[PDB]
Order: structure tokens, then C-alpha cells, then sequence
């Protein structure tokens, strides 16, 4: 890699090219891209992240990790972040949508699961799907799966110079790390992983565990507001749940759920009741954020929807010029290869009768017997993985952090990860999704002492 200063720091950039096939290395390339920040003092190596996603820049990613990374370990290690095959700066980027077909989808109420809502949005997945496919190619599409992307990081281990890997992963790049574990067990020196993928689930379950997660989060949220001045889920958190409803089911029409009624805002969009969700959501990955979504519910009750608009953007990565990045694009496309899709119409409805059960405050009106099938279950290319338990024998200890009360990746996918990594678990107690080089000088002595020492927390290490 040929390193040049970039476009914030002593910062090195480059590009890095793969094969897209591994069994044909001399086709079609692609071009990783790379982000280095040099360490202050006596150097072990590269320390390389991955924010997870899929479809999120870990150059974006280690330019805000700089910012909060602990002193000695800027001094030991060069700070590495890169954008895997297919996302925000490597070419080819994966591409879909346009961003008018994003808003487009956006403005729907997204909530009609009669027979005609499901064959809308199965309609709108295959355009999806095809819109895919014209722009990508199948070959591209076949090969951005999280098994190639750990070759990648073994190309990217050599090309830094490093023997072996030391490497950060968040949420779905603990997907990432264990399948580097499990191919290069002999080149990891050193691993942590916060917000754990246990590539083991059942996708169903998994989903439902998530689903639980969140409302566990705003069941936490709602009764954190309720001592507060003015919580506008009311004074009595048992209650919060049908208070949320109140505010965002006049979004959707009463008497035909494919008609958004939007709440005002200055943006010319408004707030859809499918935003008003996805707002919610983005504010339950972190306490940080639960400020803003007491500040956008109490403009629901004036009708207005501001702010929980702007959290939707900040979700689904839309800047205020309307321009997308392609991490919604790419999230999906990886996700389809990573495992086999679930197909079976009847386990699909199952599974959203006890999702609105489970997670209500993200259900509107009543279960209907039908229910849309995923995106994946019409994926053009075939899983490159599947469900397994992690068996990397020969591998070094490893930490996997894991919060108790982690909506999106919960607590207890961290200790199933542990255990087949037969590594050490930490556990952080909180409500928000990792921890790691964000705040809590706890966890990040730990995790200093690991990357330098080689030192791992004791066994039942809270934080």
C-alpha cells in the first residue's frame, strides 16, 4: 500500500486490491480503502477496527475512535480503520437505491400487513432486489460476504507489515472476527469484541431476541423520563407503551393504513409514522441520544416531528442535502449472503405474531395473519456462510464485551460468543449498544491492559 496524508490528525491513506473472487485471483478486482494513524511512541503494531453495520466506514469509524482512544495505547499502536468490499470509499461500492427511492420508501407508513400491504412491499423488495442486480452485477453481489472479508483483513494484516493481528470489532464486526478467528487462528495476537454476533442463532430467534432488546431499552427510557420533568410518556411508566401509541399512531390513517398522516416539520418530508419508529430505535442505542427522543416525542404532542426526524437521518445515514451513503445498500447485500434466508411464509408470520407481542411499542394495531417476507428470501446469489458454532481451537484468549442491557446486540449473544471462543467476558452494565473507547475508564483499562499486556479481565469482571 502506497500511504499519502488524506483529504484531522497525522493521517496516512491508501488503497489496497483484492480479488473479488478468491478462486479466481486474477479476475475482477476490488479496492479496499485505508486509514492509518501513526503511533506517538514505541510501536507493537497496528491496532485495526470495524464499526460494524454491515455497510458502516470504519475510516469514519477510526477517525471518531481517535478522538477517544486512550493515551497509551495511541502510543502503541497505529490506529487502522478500513472500508470492507463494497462499502463507502472501496470500489466497487454496492448501490440500489437512488436517494428518491429511499425517501420514497420512507414516506409509507410501512404498516399494512393485510394480503394487499404484503404484496406492496414484496413488490417494492423485488424492484429492490433487480435495482441490485443491474447496477452490481451477480458476480460482485456473490462475493461481499463477511468469509471474504476476513481473506481481506489477512491482506490488509500483511500489507500493514503486522505478523499478526491485534484487532477492535463492534456489533456486526464481531461477525468479522470470528471468522478471521476461525480461518486465521494463527495470526490473531490480539482480539476484542464488543456488541456480540453469535453466529451460531437461529436468525428468528435472534431477530426476536432483538426485538425483546428494545423493548427492554424503552421500557428502561420511559421510566428514566418518568422522574423527569414533563416526560412526555407520562408520569406512570406501566402506561408508556399506550402513551407512545397515542403520539405516533395518528401518523398513520385510521381508516386505510396506507395513508400517511405526517406530523409538520420544516423539512418538506414531515414525519412518517415508519420515521417516527426508526427514530425511536436510533435514540434506544444509547442514553446520549435519550435527551432527543423525549425532545421528539413532546414535538409529537404539538404535532410536530423535528427531531425524531432527524434521528431517522442520523439511522439511515441521510445528510442535509438529501444524499445517502450506501450503507443501507451494502448492510443488506452482505446480510443476504452471510446466511441462508428464511423463506418458509409461515415461519415469517410466527414470528410477527410474537414480535408484537414481544416489542409493542414498535407494532401497529393488531397481528392479520400475513406478513411480509425479508429481503434476503429474494436474493439473486446464495449464502457464502451459515449458522455454526465458532470453533477456532488453537486460538489465542480473547475478551468479548457484552452490556447487560444491550438492545441491539444483547447481553447474552456476548456470553454464547465467550463461550465458544472460550475466551474472557466482560460485562458492562447499562442500556446502550458497546462501550468501548467511549467513556468509561473502567472497561478501557481493561481493554488497554489486553492490547498491550496481553492481560484479560478476571472471570465475572463488571464494569
Amino acid at each position: 500500500v502506497e500511504w499519502t496524508p488524506c483529504r484531522p490528525g497525522g493521517a496516512l491513506c491508501g488503497k489496497l486490491a483484492v480479488p473479488v473472487d478468491y478462486d479466481r485471483p486474477d479476475g475482477d478486482v476490488a479496492a479496499l480503502a485505508l486509514i492509518r494513524f501513526p503511533a506517538t511512541g514505541d510501536k507493537i503494531g497496528s491496532l485495526v477496527i470495524n464499526p460494524g453495520g454491515p455497510g458502516e466506514s470504519g475510516i469514519e469509524a477510526a477517525l471518531g475512535v481517535f478522538q477517544t482512544l486512550p493515551k497509551r495505547v495511541h502510543e502503541r499502536f497505529d490506529l487502522v480503520g478500513f472500508d470492507p468490499r463494497g462499502v463507502a470509499s472501496s470500489r466497487p461500492a454496492i448501490w440500489c437505491n437512488s436517494d428518491a427511492d429511499n425517501d420514497r420508501l420512507r414516506a409509507e407508513p410501512q404498516v399494512d400487513y393485510s394480503r394487499e400491504g404484503v404484496a406492496h412491499i414484496e413488490n417494492e423488495t423485488k424492484q429492490f432486489v433487480g435495482r441490485c442486480v443491474d447496477k452490481m452485477g451477480k458476480n460482485f453481489l456473490a462475493h461481499v460476504g463477511t468469509v471474504n472479508v476476513a481473506k481481506d483483513l489477512d491482506a490488509i494484516r500483511a500489507a500493514l507489515g503486522d505478523d499478526k493481528l491485534t484487532y477492535l470489532g463492534y456489533s456486526y464486526g464481531t461477525r468479522i472476527g470470528s471468522a478471521y478467528a476461525e480461518e486465521f487462528p494463527q495470526r490473531v495476537r490480539a482480539m476484542i469484541l464488543d456488541g456480540a454476533v453469535d453466529p451460531n442463532a437461529d436468525p428468528i430467534e435472534a431477530e426476536l431476541r432483538q426485538a425483546k432488546g428494545f423493548q427492554d431499552a424503552f421500557n428502561n427510557y420511559a421510566a428514566d423520563c418518568a422522574k423527569n420533568a414533563g416526560c412526555p410518556l407520562g408520569a406512570d411508566p406501566a402506561k408508556a407503551v399506550e402513551v407512545y401509541h397515542s403520539l405516533v399512531d395518528p401518523l398513520v390513517d385510521p381508516d386505510n393504513p396506507r395513508i400517511s398522516r405526517p406530523a409538520r416539520t420544516k423539512d418538506p418530508r414531515g414525519l412518517s409514522y415508519s420515521d417516527a419508529i426508526v427514530g425511536t430505535i436510533m435514540a434506544l442505542y444509547s442514553p446520549n441520544l435519550w435527551q432527543h427522543l423525549t425532545d421528539g416525542l413532546s414535538e409529537l404532542v404539538d404535532n410536530r416531528g423535528d427531531t425524531l426526524l432527524a434521528l431517522a437521518d442520523m439511522y439511515m445515514r441521510r445528510d442535509s442535502h438529501g444524499r445517502y451513503n450506501n450503507s443501507g445498500d451494502a448492510r443488506v447485500a452482505i446480510n443476504c449472503v452471510d446466511q441462508p434466508p428464511v423463506t418458509d411464509r409461515d415461519k415469517v408470520i410466527d414470528e410477527d405474531r410474537r414480535a408484537r407481542e414481544i416489542a409493542p411499542f414498535m407494532s401497529y394495531g393488531k397481528f392479520t395473519g400475513d406478513a411480509p417476507l425479508g429481503t434476503c428470501a429474494f436474493w439473486p446469489v446464495p449464502p457464502t456462510s451459515q449458522p455454526h458454532a465458532v470453533s477456532a481451537p488453537g486460538l489465542v484468549p480473547t475478551v468479548v464485551v457484552s452490556t447487560t442491557h444491550d438492545p441491539a446486540t444483547p447481553y447474552k449473544a456476548g456470553v454464547d460468543l465467550a463461550n465458544q471462543l472460550r475466551g474472557s467476558l466482560l460485562t458492562f452494565d447499562g442500556t446502550q449498544h458497546t462501550v468501548v473507547f467511549q467513556g468509561d475508564s473502567c472497561i478501557d483499562e481493561y481493554v488497554t491492559a489486553y492490547l498491550i499486556g496481553g492481560t484479560t479481565p478476571p472471570s465475572g469482571a463488571k464494569c
